[PDB]
């Protein structure tokens, strides 16, 4: 399971392995690192009311050394939540006129359940490119949540977020999703491939979620308006990202309160073995 795969009659349109030293960066080459609590002119704390900074120090952010991506969350002696929040300069992704797109990651969630979960907010996620200066014409260009976890629970969300929000046809700011159980080991306790395909192939064409292969959601293009899909479609593509949040919207709905608490762990990571997008044809 370890490594970038060689897709046989798929073409490897990018990715990132994370391979090199231990302490040291993901390549800026392939990724800006956010940081802050917002964009610059964006909406306060991510838009989701999470409390964490976002940083570029290594102790939120490296290489493993082993081929891993590590994002750890941590808290000051002054009561300050630290994390990281990456994204990818290339937001060009977009399924050839026709074919498949598949974007995929392999993750470990941050080892951690119960009390001492509350609040951490793991995700690998694609925005769609028009949002990138803008911070303001979110949910229309669309956004995939190609796993999403809250609370250290054994379940991985996938969701498309789309037309208006809030409420519109995603439902905003829920979107429309479904969720799982990790085959096999906990998402907690082991690696899971987090797969996410814009079909076009098909007619109608499909948004299609897989974890370990398991296929549990699919979005249809019948199932939204052509305004909606266009909106979300259209433009240049999406851009990557991974992060881990502390607190808002979803941890805080998950758990019924606010979160994180006094009894929420620091320290745990998220480990990224790859992220890889491919183009339907050899
Ligand atoms: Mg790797």
């Amino acid at each position: 399971g370890s490594s970038v795969p060689a897709y046989s009659g798929w073409t490897l349109v990018w990715a990132d392995d994370f391979t090199g030293p231990a302490g040291s960066l993901p390549s800026s080459e392939n990724w800006i690192f956010d940081t802050g609590h917002s964009y610059p002119g964006g909406p306060d704390n991510w838009g989701t009311g999470e409390i964490q900074r976002y940083t570029d120090d290594p102790a939120n952010v490296s290489l493993d050394g082993n081929g891993n991506l590590r994002i750890t969350p941590l808290r000051s002696a002054s009561g300050e939540w630290t994390s990281a929040r990456i994204e990818t300069r290339r937001a060009d992704f977009k399924p050839a006129p026709g074919g498949v797109l598949r974007i995929e990651a392999r993750i470990q969630l941050p080892n951690v359940t119960g009390e001492a979960a509350l609040g951490y907010w793991p995700a690998f996620w694609a925005l769609g490119s028009p949002y990138r200066g803008d911070y303001w014409n979110w949910p229309r260009i669309g956004e995939f949540d190609i796993m999403e976890n809250v609370n250290g629970l054994n379940r991985v969300w996938g969701v498309l977020h789309c037309g208006v929000a809030p409420g519109g046809p995603c439902n905003e700011y829920d979107g429309l999703g479904n969720s799982r159980e990790c085959p096999g080991t906990t998402c907690q306790a082991g690696m899971h491939t987090y797969r996410f395909e814009w079909d076009t192939s098909r007619s109608p064409n499909e948004l299609r979620w897989y974890v370990d292969g398991q296929h549990y959601h699919t979005i249809r293009q019948d199932q939204l308006d052509a305004t909606t899909w266009s909106n979300m479609t259209g433009h240049g593509g999406y851009f990557l990202l991974l992060n881990v949040a502390m607190g808002g919207a979803f941890p805080d709905g998950v758990a019924g309160h606010a979160t994180p608490t006094s009894a929420t762990v620091p320290g745990r990571s998220m480990i990224v073995d790859y992220v890889g997008v491919w183009q339907s044809g050899g």
